[PDB]
């Protein structure tokens, strides 16, 4: 294990946030979804009809940072978050930096 954290940063453009840490931007004109951590709605599909929800509770905070941002910067720590599909495993960083803006 190498101390390669930081994560970069780069204009994108606000297409669909679907969850806390899963959201939809373009970073490079490329239409994706970057999850770093990934979020945890889905919990366990059971067989009964349950659902669908648009956003959890903190996590509903979290996709408005990204539904209104205009200026972003999707910051990619060094060596994405890859793994077996290599999605765009990051974070975005647009209207407050970082999604935290609940305080």
């Amino acid at each position: 294990a190498t101390s390669t954290k930081k994560l970069h940063k780069e204009p994108a453009t606000l297409i669909k946030a679907i969850d806390g840490d899963t959201v939809k931007l373009m970073y490079k004109g490329q239409p994706m979804t970057f999850r770093l951590l990934l979020v945890d709605t889905p919990e366990t599909k059971h067989p009964k009809k349950g659902v669908e929800k648009y956003g959890p509770e903190a996590s509903a905070f979290t996709k408005k940072m990204l539904e209104n941002a205009k200026k972003i910067e999707v910051e990619f720590d060094k060596g994405q978050r890859t793994d077996k599909y290599g999605r765009v495993l990051a974070y975005i960083y647009a209207d407050g930096k970082m999604v935290n803006e609940a305080l």
